[PDB]
């Protein structure tokens, strides 16, 4: 539950432990879990 706003699977920008998850299949944009 470290969804600050959004997270692109082109790096990292989520709290330690919360992996950056993409929206779905074939999508680079997503949000921190």
């Amino acid at each position: 539950g470290c969804a600050g706003k959004a997270c692109n699977l082109l790096g990292l920008t989520c709290d330690a432990g919360c992996f950056c998850r993409p929206d779905g299949v074939g999508i680079v944009a997503g949000v921190c879990v």
